[PDB]
């Protein structure tokens, strides 16, 4: 089995991506971040306090025939940017791009923090980092890619992210035909639970490039690129007026700037991330101050290749026995 389906920006700054997932029979369609940082399928519902839900999308399980409730099973999390949401659990039948798993573990959120009340385009996550990492207690379970898996063609999923533009989740195959050149392999430690591996080093703009081991994480839940103070503040560097603004909590620019390109390495290889994807534009409407859209990760603990950095590629999330990841341009 295969499935194939169109992810796109949720506002004209590619804060986050959505993604259509059929859950439940008769379908019911949320849109979903699929975030390859976590590894929790969870959803704005019929349970969730009525207060924190403005414009989602719910999943109602008592209109579902394939609904089951999960007895006993709770979850709760919070994620890296202080965000959080937790409830109860049901299995039903999920969705995405036309492949199917059954008896799927999807969490209904009965609380969700204001975030995600706020963000009325995104009706809840779907993780694909390990299963190790998922929140359901006491019993914990399985992700979407992780029960699909053995149905699969291939054990892989592949994430083509799109700048201001739409752009594909395919599961089970590699689209040759949506990058350029070749795949560039590169080892993965799950240890931590997620897709983490080691960049060889980055290059700004027309630059040398430096080789230096950066280990950090391919996360396309996170929209920023998080990069040790170091490498960050050699970037910002070559951007006139560029400065760390406490105030605003990270690097601005003068919104009349033209950003150089980041490169960074997959092993041999180097995928360049053009100025532009790097603009995030005015931090607050109608501001000459623009956000940068790469940033220190002191202070996070791991470095994150969020979508700044991974919609610069087309990369292969490989879930073979030996789990690694491949860069392409595209
Ligand atoms: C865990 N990956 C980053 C992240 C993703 C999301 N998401 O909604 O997809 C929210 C918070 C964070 Cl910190």
């Amino acid at each position: 089995s295969t499935g194939s389906a169109t992810t796109t920006p949720i506002d004209s700054l590619d804060d986050a991506y959505i993604t259509p997932v059929q859950i439940g029979t008769p379908a019911q369609t949320l849109n979903l971040d699929f975030d390859t940082g976590s590894s929790d399928l969870w959803v704005f519902s019929s349970e969730t306090t009525a207060s924190e839900v403005d414009g989602q999308t719910i999943y109602t399980p008592s209109k579902s025939t394939t609904a089951k409730l999960l007895s006993g099973a709770t979850w709760s999390i919070s994620y890296g940017d202080g965000s959080s949401s937790s409830g109860d659990v049901y299995t039903d039948t999920v969705s995405v791009g036309g492949l199917t798993v059954t008896g799927q573990a999807v969490e209904s959120a009965k609380k969700v923090s204001s975030s995600f009340t706020e963000d009325s385009t995104i009706d809840g996550l779907l993780g694909l980092a390990f299963s190790t990492l998922n929140t359901v207690s006491p019993t914990q379970q399985k992700t979407f890619f992780d029960n699909a898996k053995a149905s699969l063609d291939s054990p892989v999923f592949t994430a083509d992210l799109g700048y201001h533009a739409p752009g594909t989740y395919n599961f089970g195959f590699i689209d040759t035909t949506a990058y350029t050149g070749s795949i560039t392999y590169t080892a993965v430690s799950t240890k931590q639970g997620f897709w983490e591996w080691t960049s060889t080093g980055y290059a700004v703009g027309s630059g040398t490039f430096k080789s230096t081991s950066i280990d950090g994480i391919a996360d396309t839940g996170t929209t920023l690129l998080y990069l040790p103070a170091t490498v960050v503040s050699a970037y910002w560097a070559q951007v006139s007026g560029a400065k760390s603004s406490s105030s605003v909590g990270g690097y601005v620019f003068p919104c009349s700037a033209t950003l150089p390109s980041f490169t960074f390495g997959v092993g041999s290889a180097r995928i360049v991330i053009p100025g532009d994807y790097i603009d995030f534009g005015p931090i607050s409407t109608g501001s000459s101050s623009c956000f940068g859209g790469i940033q220190s990760s002191a202070g996070i603990g791991i470095n994150i290749f969020g979508d700044v950095a991974l919609k610069a590629a087309f990369v292969v999330f490989n879930g073979a026995t030996t789990p690694t990841l491949g860069f392409a341009s595209k």
